[PDB]
This record gives C-alpha cells, sequence and structure tokens, in this order.
C-alpha cells in the first residue's frame, strides 16, 4: 500500500475528506470505538517550537485510541536518519515544525504517515476541526459561504482556503494588501474549487466579504515569530475586527470561528465571541475528534 | 452540583470521612476503580512545578482508568475563563499548583469539573488528607486524638492541618514563634468547625507544651535567617514529652538536622515514608469522590 | 533478593542469555508480557537529559501494562534537597523499579544498595549496559551463536560504550578488541573485571593503539562519538588522536568479509564513520535502534521476575 500523509488540506481528495469527516462525527459520538493503535502502539509527537494545545488535543486522542503518544518537545541528525528509527519505533509521526520543505521531507522517507501538526503554511488539523463544527451547526458543507477576515498569508487562511474548496465551500479571504494569501496555495485552491463547484475570493472590503456570510473567521493578528518583523500589525487589521457591526451584515443564522486562542479587542470582540453564534468552543473541542478521525484513515489507508 | 477540593473545609467532617474510608479501600485495591477509564482525560496544571505533586497524581490518575495531561510552567495567552471552558471540554477534572487563592476560586466558579488545588500558597489540602489516613491506619479512631504542628505556623501545611485536623475531630495545636503565626480568618474558620466536632484550637509560643501529651507530632521545612524557628526543631527532647506510641509527620522533603532530626526521622514513631506514600491513594480516592458527586 | 542491573557483568554468562532470549520473544510478540499491569509504576530519572534513553524507556514501560513516570533534569538534582537513600525508600513504595541516567557509578551502587526494587542503570559515565544488551540482541539475530565472535570497538576507548562492550562482550563468550590512542585506554578496574569474566566463558580482552590490527580479522566492527557533551571543555583537541581509528571503508575492508557495523545513535557522520559505512550493507545500526526497545523490555521482565 502507499503511504498517506496529511501535509495540507488538498492532501485529501473531496471524497477522502468527507471520509475523514464522518468518522470525526462517528467518534465523537463513540470515542473509544476505534483502537488501531492497541498495545499501546506508539506515535511520536514532535515539537520544533512547543505548542501546548496541540500536545494536548493530540496525547489525549492517541491513547484513546489505545496507544502511547511520545513527546518530543523542543542538529545531531539528518531527518532521513530521524525517519528511518522512528518508522521501527511508531506507527505515525505527528510533527509541529515551520516551513513546509521539513515535511515534505519527512514524508518522502518515511514508511509510516506524517501529519502536519501545525507549521507556518498551514494548520490543517485545525480546518478538519473547523469543518467538523460548520457541520454539525448548519448541515451540508457545499455551497456554504465562508469569509476569513485579518491576516490573510498565515496559516489559518491557508487552509481555509484549501480545506475549504475541498469541501464545496466558496471562501473568501478579507484581508489588508500586503497580507494577502501565497500565490501558490491561491492557485491551488481555485484549481481545486473548480472540482467541487466551490469559488475563490480575496478583497481587502471587510464589509462587503461578511455580506452575506454562513460563516465568520478570523485569528490572531500576529504570530510569535511575527513579532519581530519590523511592521506595525495593528493598524492595518482594525478594519477587518470581528465585531458586532460586522456580524450584523452576515446572514442572521452565521456562525463565527476562532483558532484559540483568541485576543479579546484585537481580531474578534468579546460580545462575539461570547454571543450566540459563536461557535468556537465546540470547535475547540472537535480538534480532538477530528484529529483521532485523521489517524484512524492514514492508518487505515497506510 | 459541581464539587471542588479548594482547602481543607470545602469537605463537611462526614465527607471527609467518606473519602478517607475510600482512601484505605484504594489502598488495598488500588485499580478497582476506574471511573476515568477510556482513558478519559485529567489536567494537572502548574504555575510552578513540583515534582512530587505531578509523580502521585500523574500516576493515581493512570490507575483510575485516566489519561494526566500535564502542563508545566495559566493565563499566559488567554483569559482564565476561557481556559477553564475549554478545559471542562477536554478533560473530567483540573489539578492545579497555583499561589494565590483567588486564581482557584475564579477557576472553580467558572469550570463545569471539579478543581483541585494539587498545593497553594495558603493551603496544601491533599497532603492533610494523606496524613490523616496515616494516622488512622496507625491509631485507629481520629475524634479526640491530640496534634501538634512545629514551627512556622503561617504556611500551607499549617493552615491545612488546622482545618483538616479539626474537621476530622482533632484538637489542633500549633507551636509556633511570633512572626509566623496562622492567618487569622482561617483560625476563626478552623475555631468554628471545631464547634460542630468536638475538637479544639491552639496556638502557642511554648514548643514544650505543645508536645507534652500529643499523639501525632507534625512539622515542615522552614522555608542564620531560621533563628526563630530552632526552639520548633522536632527532636528527641521533644519527642519524649509525648504521649506512648506517638507517631511523626512530615511531609517531604525534609532537611535532617534543621526542623527534624535524624533519630526522630528514622526512629519508631516516624510514619514519614507511609505518609509519603498515602498522598498517592489519599489523591485518588478524592478524585473518584469529587467525580461520583460531579 | 532484589536483582539490579548497573553494569554488565551483574549478570552471570546464564543469566545475559536468558535476558537475551526474551528480547527475541518480545520482538516477536510486543506485549505478550504484562508484569506491570494495572497499571503500576516504572521511574525513569534524568540526572542529565538523553530523549532516546526517555522514548525507548516510556514506550516499553507502556507495552508491558504499566506507566513510565518521567522526571527529568530541571527537577532539582537527587542528593540536593534530599539523601539519596530517602529517596530510594520513597521511591521503592511508588513504582515496582527505578530506571535512572546518572553519572559517576557511586549514586548508582548507593541507591540499589537501599531500594527494595530493581534499579537499572540507563546510561552512565562508566557503562552503558542496556545498549550493549541491544547490540548483543542485534549481533545474535545477524550472525547466529555469539560465542567465539571477535569484535573490535574504535575510537574513545575510557567512554562508556568500550567499558560495556568489554565487559559484556566477554559475558558473550565475544573475544573484544578496543583500538584507542594512547591516553584513552579503558578504566584498569573494567578491563581487569572482564579479563576475569573471560576466563569463564572462553573469551578474550585486547587493547592496541593499531587500528588496522584491530579491523583483521573482525566479525562487530563497533564505535561511538569521539566527545560527549560534558567532555567539551576538558581542554583536549578530541578529534586529531581519534582520526586513525575512524570507522571509514579501508577499515571496514580489512574485517571479515560478512562483517557488521554498530553505532549507537546519535551519530556524528563524517567523524567517528562515514556515510559509506553506515548506510552500506554491512552496517546493522537500525536493527540496533530499534532492539534498544525490546532489550530493555527483556531485562525489565527478567529483573521483575527474578525479584
Ligand atoms: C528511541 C529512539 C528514537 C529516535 C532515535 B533517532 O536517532 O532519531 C533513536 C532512538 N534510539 O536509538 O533509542
Ligand atoms: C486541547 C486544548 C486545551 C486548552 C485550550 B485553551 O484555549 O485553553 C485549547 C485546546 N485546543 O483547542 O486544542
Ligand atoms: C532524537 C531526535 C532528534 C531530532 C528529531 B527531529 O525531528 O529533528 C527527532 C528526534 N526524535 O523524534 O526522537
Ligand atoms: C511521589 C513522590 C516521589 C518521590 C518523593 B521523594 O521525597 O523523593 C516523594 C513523593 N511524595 O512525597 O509524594
Amino acid at each position: 500500500s502507499v503511504i498517506r500523509h496529511f501535509l495540507r488540506d488538498d492532501d485529501l481528495s473531496p471524497a477522502e475528506q468527507a471520509e475523514v469527516l464522518e468518522l470525526a462525527a462517528e467518534l465523537k459520538k463513540d470515542p473509544v470505538s476505534r483502537r488501531p493503535l492497541q498495545g499501546p502502539r506508539g506515535v511520536a509527537v514532535i515539537f520544533d517550537k512547543n505548542s501546548t494545545r496541540t500536545r494536548f488535543s493530540f496525547e489525549l486522542g492517541i491513547a484513546q485510541l489505545g496507544g502511547h503518544a511520545v513527546v518530543v518537545d523542543s542538529r545531531d541528525e539528518t531527518l532521513q536518519d530521524t525517519a528511518k528509527v522512528l518508522s521501527r519505533y511508531v506507527d505515525a509521526i505527528v510533527w509541529r515544525t515551520f516551513g513546509q520543505e521539513r515535511l515534505d521531507a519527512m514524508a518522502s522517507v518515511a514508511t509510516v504517515p506524517v501529519i502536519n501538526a501545525l507549521s507556518d503554511e498551514f494548520h490543517p488539523c485545525q480546518v478538519l476541526a473547523d469543518l467538523q463544527t460548520i457541520a454539525e451547526r448548519k448541515g451540508a458543507l457545499r455551497g456554504l459561504r465562508l469569509s476569513y477576515f485579518g491576516d490573510g498569508a498565515n496559516n489559518m487562511a491557508h487552509s481555509l482556503l484549501l480545506g475549504g474548496v475541498t469541501a464545496g465551500i466558496h471562501v473568501t479571504v478579507a484581508a489588508p494588501e500586503g497580507f494577502l494569501p501565497d500565490p501558490s496555495v491561491r492557485a491551488a485552491a481555485e484549481r481545486r474549487a473548480q472540482d467541487t463547484g466551490a469559488s475563490v475570493t480575496v478583497t481587502a472590503d471587510a464589509h462587503a466579504a461578511a455580506a452575506g456570510a454562513d460563516v465568520l473567521v478570523t485569528d490572531t493578528w500576529t504570530s510569535m515569530g511575527q513579532e519581530n518583523d519590523g511592521l506595525d500589525r495593528v493598524k492595518p487589521f482594525r478594519p477587518f475586527q470581528l465585531n458586532s457591526r460586522l456580524l450584523a451584515l452576515a446572514d442572521s443564522d452565521a456562525i463565527v470561528l476562532h483558532c484559540l486562542p483568541a485576543h479579546r479587542g484585537d481580531e474578534i470582540t468579546d460580545a462575539v465571541m461570547d454571543g450566540p453564534a459563536s461557535a468556537v468552543w465546540d470547535e475547540a473541542e472537535n480538534r480532538l475528534h477530528a484529529q483521532k478521525a485523521l489517524l484512524v484513515w492514514l492508518l487505515e489507508r497506510s
């Protein structure tokens, strides 16, 4: 069998993503019913930069699959040497790293599945959790309208583009000039959207992006590695704040998503986070179920 | 109906008796209770690392069938209320080592799973449950025993021995020098609870009088900048004034030669090693009890 | 009678054979032995961190049904806030075995002298005995019977691997040669213990500065890093003396034609070992890395049942 990896959202076809999302709903209902790692078999969970929430969710999820997560947090060894030995110890490799080329290198030589837990360019597992949450609140994903606001070149904007159009969602990214999606990601999303009937829109007009939306999404304006980049990373993003005024422009039944943690008062307001349209708490919980589903699916296919 | 354990008197006398009985049952049959089978998660969070606390909780949770998710050294990148909401979706209880009591109260008022004070500046209520289990297995009934704590009367063990001790019906004496006495509000709460159980509260600077007739002698680390505590050293002369078959307690680590001597720590009155082991059983019992009530 | 494993010759030749057979059985059936079902605890304590040591022990302990409690070096070093004797006393109430990475051998001795559960040396300044059990399992897999094989170690002859290959190798009946420059020779006490154990097994001990002679006719060639982290500031040029002892293709071609190459990880490609040797058909480094899991599980199962 071909060893499958999940390094970016479009590594799953539309039909494969639907299978993983259906499995996430099944696992939420029956969380110890799938035990492919019974033994326990190991899963490596490796951090080039520590992420407590990522480690938390995978550590518990792997245990609930019957496995034992071995956490290695933040040189002496080539990536090829690491892939070779880990393939003897564990049944999958979950890795939080920086550049995408490193994930590609690991996945090219490892003989077990490699999962991008979180990287600079993509956050594929969080977007599976998002799609699971939208399906819970709204039903069918195909044809929904989703708008993301803020830094249009960060990992969530890229993954909402790719994962969203894979699900058949029309995705809009509202971002200031200078902060737009990577051209390669945008072109890949446009091509994938052709297969599903979705579309890709990029705009600097936050009000137009909010009008008619079914889902509004935002994220922190600045990652830790961007704090020293020299830019004023507040002034450009203020018009893109997800506040009550913006939300009132969307569909009456619109929901709001936000990868945690949120910086209340910056990209999102208290009234929105804590109001009836907020799905952020279900979204955070569903990271557990969606990651378990992804692991089960990759392991069975590999 | 979500019960928390932030300080010793969060359990009533009857509820404390239930937890202590459960701790004895779990010592006998350590994998017989599996409320966390799955595994279900328990968050174990440290604002300041404590290896011994982490060690005992991590193993005990595993023996309840659970998986402890340990977070070393909250409130860093998100509000405490946001943290409580999400944690309540991932785990069945929250074990937290933090400093001020206002942080514990804040987490407990929002979380919809039990919050346990693993160790704090003001109280050490899990360690006192382990002490009470140790006293009961060596002496039987707790009601009416005389317990004396020696040394720093302002620290968390003095407060918890006062509150947890009188909750069990024990007459508690704190022997301590002038600049290091119990917090007045803890003392008042312990005097109130002692009226319900027939116990009493005494605070004195006279170590000889506190040791005379004691059934349980307890001390703890003092931290010469420790001159005022040396008259309260738990040494062979003090122990010789106690009731026959008295026992000596000290939560670890102990600084031998400071607050306690080798002859007392390694002698026949010492229950320090059983006491350390019973932290495992008592914390498991607390978790089992809170989980079934919540 | 509580058994410990602080150094390779803590097992007799017959006992070592039992552990190695158990390691082969556990490789075939990795969750069939559950002496720690419960879970029972095992303490895994690091005075200095070693990721690969923790990785392998943590997973192996879970596969025995247990739960590893890992205590890293950030925690106050054992001996500082508390005597080793007090620590052993309390750990004995919490866990069924103590796995400890520490420095001087006297600390291990003090711990095992009072603990009432088995104490295992995970890695120390003087010995690396669990790694050599993994090596012996790997050699047996590739070669069959260990008795009478010729094994040569190259590089720093006074580090923990050289000492454990001497003691563990002669316990298995292997003729062990250490090839090292003057000033980097095995500890005399270890060499004398190996020489004594060797006359029980038909083995032999050789120490030489001649790398070519040590490679000629060898069945197994082994090396390790020339410097550990604690030696980087010892004042010595730790490259120039070891260059003649590099495991490269020319050295390997002197050995027996079916010789195998071992190196515990990490390895520094280009220094003590070359890419061609690491990645060629004689290399057993990857199987060796994997067998750390099985050999450590076997050692724990054996010590727990014997105690
Ligand atoms: C357990 C383990 C894990 C990774 C590596 B390696 O070097 O990436 C090595 C080991 N090992 O050899 O014990
Ligand atoms: C697993 C976990 C734990 C805590 C938080 B939070 O924001 O305190 C978030 C997550 N999460 O959404 O992955
Ligand atoms: C020991 C080690 C070293 C490096 C890496 B890595 O991914 O750069 C991983 C490990 N590991 O997973 O054990
Ligand atoms: C769990 C544990 C482990 C070790 C020690 B000790 O003092 O080395 C103490 C405890 N304890 O008292 O909880």
